[PDB]
């Protein structure tokens, strides 16, 4: 059975078809390649972009979207093994995969860490389970990693660059601020597809403290030398933006503090300069800006920034609905 | 572009091309005006008939709608300019009206006022800022105005006289009781569509304080003036209600009092006779009665009101749908 | 007009066509039988499987549902009759079951009891004041009963045994553990649907005080009178288990102890040992398993028991979806 768990677990040669058939999507919306077909939307956190763009995807290849929530209208689920149910949970993960699986044609899910140890957050047990007990597709609509997010923002760029071919060009992937430690699923993400893709790619944050999870720095040496890009991890400003074609930035707490946020508070308070604005984008040869969204003005980047011809995050936003229906077309 | 925001706004013969087509969806409800369409219904407060009536609008014509709710499950928005987003809020209007521009072809919104200053709240920022950051039509599902809500009432009351031109008949808006203060918008809205519909206007509540805002005083003023009927303000029931041909019914709190309830909660409870009876609807030319609804029975209306066989407020809530899917045939 | 409220309410030979539809649509799930129509589900409480089979079952017989949650999103409801609505709730089912009327061709409520007092829930308010004011016919999603889980349970026994005659069987409705008290919905509609179709049934539970609501203790006697099985309450585990064909289970909260849990509370709590596991199914003939979901593993039934091949719950699960469609195409 193959799910879209993590565009790593796919070839380059289905990657570079999926992206393909997004484009082709993009040309002409309407389609049957899901008539009579549904999927389910499992939503464990807050969603705009996401809920939105795979409903109307669906309606539009002629299937159906079913809205959960659990905890919400849904019942709140169980995933560990073995485990006596006596709390808060109502059913186990076993039943609802399995349910759903009579129901729907695809099962998509998205569920943030809880932000209370890393040890237990990086494993994906949310979606490893699904993925385990589900009959049918699983799509991750982002846990820890965010693919459908990789791949709009992989399209977007080739639309730009005018070539699939992204080889070469400068990619920055710079942290930004927020008043509050986010997760490093969309930077995990944008290091992998960044990587896998072939481009020169930097890691700029403030301090090593704030460098990724060992599996996804080793996911992007492993694309590097299959890809003939490069990666470089970066703390000063200015020297990352000269000559970049590409930069995008994302918030995100730093992974050491997972558990203990009251030390960390002070430590990203000290980077707010990390802000994307005017001066760092006029470094880059003329380069693009983007971010998955929502984004804080004036906070994550500038009003100018965001104002600006360069800046593409509505269209990867707009890619996220194409990108989706060509990931759905190919599980059924 | 062309939105939906005001009756105002719109001249008097494309809303009666409006009224006519939702006439004509009302004899034969399944169409393709929407076929493939979307529309985004974007939630930041409660709706039973608004959400059902525009989502199943949508379903008849072939198109789809999605139900988004900010600070429910979307993320919150902010709409004021240039300010650093470290608050509630997590991304800018700028950005979500352009993302849904990509997704949807119409967008809905309803958005009631805070209630803490008028001076804000009359500006109408939610309806504005979408209208202005939207690159496809945008309709007003309520804020401080109801223009659905409008037309849905004038088209009943065309049916129940068995013509288009209401011209003549004695049009009474009366203020009623609610234990709480509400918005003014479907009293600012009557009062603009009544007298548009060149009506003889009567604009009947407990005190001074209750008038509504100049804005619609105004708009009421100058649609008397072009459509030949008259406004009035009253204070006495009775001699309100004396030949009445229709009577409309609506609690608001006084503007005077916005961000400073505690004194008008004993103003508002001495007038609790305000309430629609057999003995003020007997006194009126056998007129009819409604409410937009939500209704609290025996507070703003008694039961013999509401199951009386002039109460067409059923016929009137009914018409959101029909009036709703001309409105979205118009804008796309 | 035609409701589904009860599976008494309907003949048998009535109950058999549902069935063999379920069956037909469970070859053929793609029709036409609610093309252009359209139903609101009204939940007043949680849901997984109803929300989701019920949307999905309008969609594929090409209708479509809209979801709607008092409360949550659509305005909070007052049932009772001529009362001064100045609480919390905000509009009458007498204005609520007529708009909708005007808007869809079908109406489903879920309402659990409020377990403040029995004596009114017993009275199953909600579903009988939709079922009054309603033009459209309504259908019982969960209220004092589950006739739709009653039929998607009774045809997977069904398909199980290869043969829509039942009679025979040894059928054994048990009481099981949960830390909270619970509805006997559930309960209320196997003890009916189980004697309808003419089984041998056992009701198995801890004490006295844990007996049915006579109403329908008397609807299992006058079944039993008429379709040949037999009725019989048993507080002894093994002694129920052995010859068993099939065995359902269910928590729910002694009647006795309605708005008084709090003694109830140790009695239940002395009773873990109800739980469904590899020795009692043991003691049965090869017996199936079920339970309607959700269910908290290793506290109503095991992991073991789950998982068995003689588990049918994923299956009376699916079910639900075929019997709902039958059940909206009798009804249009
Ligand atoms: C698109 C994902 C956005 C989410 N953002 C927040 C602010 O929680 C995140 O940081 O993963
Ligand atoms: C149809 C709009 C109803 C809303 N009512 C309440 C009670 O908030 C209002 O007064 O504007
Ligand atoms: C299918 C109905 C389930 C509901 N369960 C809970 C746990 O509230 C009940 O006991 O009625």
């Amino acid at each position: 059975l193959k799910h879209f768990l993590n565009t790593q677990d796919w070839s380059r040669a289905e990657l570079d078809a999926l992206l393909t058939q997004a484009a082709l999507f993009k040309r002409n919306k309407l389609g049957s390649e899901l008539k009579g077909k549904s999927i389910a939307l499992v939503f464990f956190n807050p969603s705009m972009r996401t809920r939105t763009s795979f409903e109307l995807g669906a309606f539009q290849l002629g299937g159906h979207a079913v809205v959960l929530q659990p905890g919400k209208d849904a019942w709140p689920i169980e995933f560990n093994l073995g485990t006596v149910m006596d709390g808060d949970t109502e059913e186990h993960i076993a039943e609802v995969a399995r349910v759903l699986g009579r129901y729907v044609d695809l099962i998509g899910v998205r569920a943030f860490p809880k932000f209370v140890d890393w040890s237990k957050d990086r494993e994906d047990q949310v979606l490893k389970s699904f993925a385990k007990y589900s009959p049918v597709p699983v799509i991750n609509m982002e846990t820890i990693t965010h693919p459908c997010q990789e791949l709009a923002h992989a399209l977007a760029l080739q639309e730009h660059f005018g070539t699939p071919d992204l080889r070469g060009k400068k990619y920055v992937l710079t942290w930004t601020y927020h008043p509050k430690p986010l997760n490093t699923a969309v930077a995990n993400s944008a290091l992998t597809i960044a990587t896998r893709m072939g481009m020169d790619v930097t890691l700029l944050c403030p301090t090593p403290d704030y460098i990724l999870d060992e599996r996804y720095m080793d996911w992007a040496a492993q694309n590097v030398a299959e890809s003939g890009g490069s990666l470089q991890v970066s703390h000063d400003i200015d020297s990352a933006y000269a000559g970049a074609d590409v930069v995008y930035a994302k918030s995100w707490g730093a992974l050491p503090f997972f558990g203990n946020w009251e030390p960390e508070k002070p430590i990203r308070d000290q980077y707010q300069h990390f802000i994307v604005d005017e001066r760092k984008m006029a470094l880059t040869n003329n380069g693009v800006f983007s971010h998955c969204l929502p984004l804080r003005r004036n906070v994550k980047a500038t009003d100018a920034v965001m104002d600006s011809p360069n800046c593409i995050a509505i269209d990867e936003a707009e890619n996220r609905l194409h990108v989706q229906k060509a990931i759905m077309a190919a599980l059924v």
